[PDB]
Parts: C-alpha cells; sequence; structure tokens
C-alpha cells in the first residue's frame, strides 16, 4: 500500500520530512525537556484528521500517554483554530494511560483491536502517538545489567509498533527525552532556538517552526 504523509502544520518542516511524517514508519522525535515534542504531538493528532488535500488522512488517532501530558483543551484549540469542530475532532482521538512499561507493551497490542475495528470506515485508524516513549522504560530498567535488558524490551516494543504501522497502514509518531542504538525508521532532533522558535535536524538543513493557536506553524 502507498505511503501517506501527515502534514506536521509548518511548511518548513514538512519540507525537512519530504511531505510530512510518514505512515507505515515510526518517526521519533526526541530533544530535551520543554523543546516541544508534546506540541507537535498535539499538533499532528489534529493535523491527521484533515482532508488529504489539506495534509491529513481522514484519521482517527490513538494516544498512549507515560507522562500525563496529554491536554484535550490543546486539541479543541488546534482544531478550532484550524477552522475544525473541537469535540469531534476530540472525538477521533482514543486515549489511554500507560501506568508502567508492561502496561505501555499491552496497550500497543491491546490497540490493535482498535485499529482492526475502524479499518475499512470512514477514518480509520492513521496515527498511533507514544508519548513518551522511553519515560517508563528509563526509570524502571536502571544500574548494571539494565542497558541489555532495557534496549531488549524497547526492541520488542518498537517491533510491535513497526508491526502496526506496516500491517495498517499508520503513522508511528514518539517522543524520547534525551551510545544508546535507535530502532525509529526516522529520527528528528528538536531544540529551542531564538525568537521562541523550535529547530529540528534529521538525524543519520534544519526546518525552523513556532508553537502558535495553530499547534505548529512557519
Amino acid at each position: 500500500a502507498t505511503i501517506g504523509r501527515i502534514s506536521t502544520g509548518s511548511k518548513s518542516l514538512d519540507k525537512l520530512l519530504g511531505g510530512g511524517i510518514e505512515t507505515q514508519a515510526i518517526t521519533e522525535v526526541f530533544g530535551e525537556f520543554g523543546s516541544g515534542k508534546t506540541q507537535l504531538a498535539h499538533t499532528l493528532a489534529v493535523m491527521v484528521q484533515l482532508p488529504p488535500e489539506e495534509g491529513g488522512l481522514n484519521g482517527s488517532v490513538m494516544w498512549i500517554d507515560t507522562e500525563n501530558t496529554f491536554r484535550p483543551e490543546r486539541i479543541r484549540e488546534i482544531a478550532q483554530n484550524r477552522g475544525l469542530d473541537p469535540d469531534e475532532v476530540l472525538k477521533h482521538i482514543a486515549y489511554a494511560r500507560a501506568f508502567n512499561s508492561n502496561h505501555q507493551m499491552l496497550l500497543v497490542q491491546q490497540a490493535e483491536d482498535m485499529i482492526k475495528e475502524l479499518l475499512n470506515t470512514d477514518r480509520p485508524v492513521k496515527l498511533l502517538i507514544v508519548d513518551s516513549l522511553t519515560s517508563h522504560f528509563r526509570s524502571e530498567y536502571i544500574g548494571r545489567g539494565a542497558l541489555a535488558e532495557r534496549q531488549q524490551k524497547l526492541a520488542k516494543h518498537l517491533a510491535d509498533l513497526h508491526r502496526l504501522a506496516n500491517l495498517y497502514d499508520i503513522a508511528v509518531f514518539v517522543t524520547n527525552q534525551v551510545i544508546l542504538a535507535h530502532s525509529a525508521t526516522l529520527r528528528v532532533y528538536l531544540r529551542k532556538g531564538k525568537g521562541g522558535k523550535r529547530i529540528a535536524r534529521l538525524i543519520d538543513g534544519e526546518a525552523v517552526f513556532s508553537i502558535t493557536e495553530k499547534g505548529i506553524e512557519d
């Protein structure tokens, strides 16, 4: 099946990404606290719901939150300022809080049930967000021997996410607060710049954007 692309809201970032974040891929954004990772996640959760000629995929969203950082009113605000009904946009986000890393892993397997349900409807799941991908793994697997164990568990979790992305034509978008190996298909380093701007660079030019009432934009 052909790849879909979800606009981020920023023409600059979209160009860096070749048009937007891809389905059948895991895109990891990483950066320090406050770099804008969760703002980008909120924006994508609205953009994906737009029709294709506006940069979306007419899609639904599943969101796995590990830090209690999802904000329904931020969704509603971004939606309204982009001409969308805030409550309809929020309705199409299936939200779950992951209590620990083992629950996080089960929630990904659980997500396949809803993905299958919606697959041949007019708003199939097109975006799966895990924010934060790594926070529970970092707190639980620590100390001598933890590097190998944590990386194996993460690799299995990312394998499950790759399978959902590839089997069901979904964009998986994950955040990571930052010598370790990584398994995402594309890694984007995000940082704060001057003038309140955020700067994005692909890892292994740079896009510049602002956080606004529309989510992000140039």
